[PDB]
């Protein structure tokens, strides 16, 4: 297991524009297209991202293409972030994967809003961090995924994904 498979589990694969769990137009493997209510704008954002006239549908390879880009951008987002970098650097590979998943889903912004857990993380107080992370809208909204990511963080193993 690795970050790619992990996220592929959590996000799924849809080759047609769909609405995510927040009602936002998405496609591929969790690629958010736009927060606007218009499918047109969505369709438009998709064509711009793919470089062709998609008509709201892409092939698998294209989905994988966005996916690579988005994982790469999440990592690079973390590394450019003054609050997060040090937390990420302090952790082992499994736990880093958990942090990337959170950023991929919530944006550097949304994650960056877990200061308190991140501090516990950096201190290696896993159980506590897990408890704190659970008091969040994130957890209340997507509890099963949240649980998977929290156990990965708590344990440093991929058990939640096996
Ligand atoms: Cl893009
Ligand atoms: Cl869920």
């Amino acid at each position: 297991m690795n970050i790619f498979e992990m996220l592929r589990i959590d996000e799924g694969l849809r080759l047609k524009i769909y609405k995510d769990t927040e009602g936002y137009y998405t496609i591929g493997i969790g690629h958010l297209l736009t927060k606007s209510p218009s499918l047109n704008a969505a369709k438009s954002e998709l064509d711009k991202a793919i470089g062709r006239n998609t008509n709201g549908v892409i092939t698998k390879d294209e989905a994988e293409k966005l996916f690579n880009q988005d994982v790469d951008a999440a990592v690079r987002g973390i590394l450019r972030n003054a609050k997060m970098k040090p937390v990420y650097d302090s952790m082992d590979a499994v736990r880093r994967a958990a942090m990337i998943n959170m950023v991929f889903q919530m944006g550097e912004t949304g994650v960056a809003g877990f200061t308190n857990s991140m501090r516990m993380m950096q201190q290696k107080r896993w159980d506590e961090a897990a408890v704190n992370m659970a008091k969040s809208r994130w957890y209340n909204q997507t509890p099963n995924r949240a649980k998977r990511v929290i156990t990965t963080m708590r344990t440093g193993t991929w058990d939640a994904y096996k």
